[PDB]
């Protein structure tokens, strides 16, 4: 996370740290409780390829990376089948752990957004996570989770600025009515971040926006951090995810 | 290159190696001479960003790279306009040398093949380059230029196999037809090839089928490399290039 | 440490972390705790030149590198005089904390042997340390302490095994009597571990009998870890910490 | 070699680079033809242990490395007997050649220097090689060979520069006689450079002054880069090379 802070220990109670067995139970995304028993991350996280389930493992909330692990098991990976390698559309996927968890105040769902919201610039929203705090500059130990207030950008003014300083045709469209734009030169998610939430606070409710995805480097100028927009992946996700 | 060999001297005389300023000019990609004052090569290796053109140079065919450097400035680069950020279609782009170079048999363009040519399997085809000579293994000093002959596989056959294993949907398309695939899981092109020449023998004479382009992993099983192809672009590249 | 396992929170209540100042406050060596306000290590680690103590900090015992932490300043550093860059003999050094520290049961100070005790073979030995696992393996988060049972082998059959499928003569002394030989190609302690303490049981006491220094390589065939034997420099360090 | 250029053709022929086997023929020291048959170099380099010969191939002067390769293999290697694992005294070893190679303009021999030299400060000298150019910067591709010319420092006042800034004892002697000191804070030789000669003219004629052999960091502040004074190896050098 780019230009935040250490969150307080009661904030982000759905925030999740999938790892991978290397040594160790390496953090390589984050994801969000959305049921007891179900993760949202990113589609690319758990790709490319078809995974061995025992190489994975989910970690709850927890608020130093590694220290008090308890390590869980997943039952199930579910991938949307639009996507595939090299390409940020549909980048979205479900992990079902093999049972529902204990729910409380430090660790609980969070709630998937209406239909009908868009999420327009103006809205506050945080992302969060364990990635680097720059370019190349990865979290230091003891790797305490951080959290960040990006601004929305409109859509088609996103997909503007990713034209300013490309070779890309001005007809030719780079954001996706699938996705959704936030952050600045100043504040943003960055790599070890991915399938991780990106949250809106609207009307007292927390509510999930987005799904960390990808971005041209980290808090570029010109260049927001892009989110897998939740909404248009609503009815993928209750074709799994019991309402 | 995986699984090649050092390339003869007399061979490929169409073959450039396009450096970025670093501590030394480096390589970074692969193009070719398609005419005395132009460079074709991917778009990607030209990306993300519009480049500073006094940060790029061109050398042409040589035997081992950077020992007999005659570096030649870009006059202008024309990348793909349907080409943008994490996508791999509409990979290819243009190089204008600031003069056109003096031809000679050692050095020389490469002929582009007719719009009919679909280079179908079978087809002698060889791929070559300066890149790594396996996954994570760059290709040792003095740095020959190497080549592989690679087998060509059908778009289709293509598309199945990058199904294989992997949690696209069978219905989603992966190789698209400005695609073309060759390799396997001994021959292959890889990082650093990017940008180079797919070149075949067609009738006595070579024609670039393709420029290196992608692929997941390098010589591995079922993941053929992925070249742009040439054929598809041709209105394209006249748009610009003299005939 | 090589070999070992995670020890126990009740054990080695004098294994002190040295930290030095980067994009955290890193750990670079051991050390252990011999009066309630001073630390015994390896000259080599406060090494080659004299250190600026802004840049240097102390942590006592904890189970988790980072995790707990409660660093405490450096007052003073006193490195053996006879010690120099390139040589391994003399290497052992005191840090003077600011303040003498609270001690418990789970933080005291480790018993110096008397100077009869030369801890022969068979003695049971234990060195510890949140050093490399393994050659060019570092520990992995979250940095548990370690520890492993290392045996001692006889200074002159120590020096033989160092000659073996060496250069250096027969009648070259390589190990010296300010040295101690613990570990085999199984157990060792190695890179991380240096300034850390050996500590070997003897009549129902622990009494610390080397200081981490150095070896070929880790676990090494027929290259036993060397320690600076700590009884040799028993009038020089009472020279300085109280009785 | 830090702060130098890169050498002309036709100086240091007697200079060679050792190759260790590793995915290629990988520079990891240089060393000197001081007779047709055989090659001067510091002992660390052909250490830790006693190595499989097999892996260890001779290339003679090149004036860049890698490109024009014709490596040699060696026949037989031999360190001074009183050298051993982390320490620096002695640092000094031979390879003798399985046969002799041609002598030419480009390529010959370097004098050895007779027992009185001591190559006194003002000495001019130079130390040649392919190492990194800065700390942490290695000789960026085609490797040229560089060259560097170093002042000499005396022995004791050497060893009182190295006792500037560290905690050792001023009775307690760093810079030992079987060295010699060369070089300041912008000129230098550095990792890579092991084993490479330091070379100084007296009175018209090159001299092997010393073998590169360490220092703490490279072409740092009081940190004058040492060498293993060939001069002290004399007899044991005659004990091998005709
Ligand atoms: C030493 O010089 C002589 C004369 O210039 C060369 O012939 C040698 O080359 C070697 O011998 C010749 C006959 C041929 O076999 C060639 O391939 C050999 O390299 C040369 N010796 C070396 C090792 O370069
Ligand atoms: C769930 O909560 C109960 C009650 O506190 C506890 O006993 C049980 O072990 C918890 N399950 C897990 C997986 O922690």
């Amino acid at each position: 996370i780019v230009g935040g802070q250490e969150a307080p220990r009661s904030k982000w109670p759905w925030q999740v740290s999938l790892r991978v067995r290397d040594r160790y139970w390496m953090h390589f995304c984050g994801g969000s409780l959305i049921h007891p028993q179900w993760v949202l991350t990113a589609a690319h996280c758990v790709g490319p390829d078809v995974k061995d389930l025992a190489t994975l493992r989910v970690q709850l909330r927890e608020q130093h990376l590694y220290y008090q692990d308890q390590l869980l098991p997943v039952s199930r990976i579910i991938v949307h089948p639009q996507f595939y390698i090299i390409q940020t559309g549909a980048d979205i996927a479900l992990l079902e752990l093999e049972e529902p968890v204990n729910i409380s105040s430090r660790v609980h769902t969070v709630m998937l957004p209406p239909a009908s919201e868009t999420f327009p610039p103006g809205m506050p929203c945080w992302v969060t996570g364990w990635g680097d705090v720059d370019n190349d500059e990865p979290l230091p130990p003891p790797f305490p989770l951080k959290q960040v207030k990006v601004p929305i950008m409109e859509n088609h003014i996103c997909d503007a600025k990713y034209h300013l300083g490309a070779y890309t045709g001005d007809d030719v469209r780079i954001i996706r009515d699938d996705m959704l734009c936030a952050g600045n030169s100043q504040r943003d998610s960055c790599k070890g971040d991915s399938g991780g939430p990106l949250v809106c606070k609207v009307n007292g409710t927390w509510l999930q926006a987005g799904v960390v995805s990808w971005g041209e480097g980290c808090a570029q100028p010109n260049r927001p951090g892009i989110y897998t927009r939740v909404t248009y992946y609503l009815d993928w996700i209750h074709h799994y995810v019991p309402k």
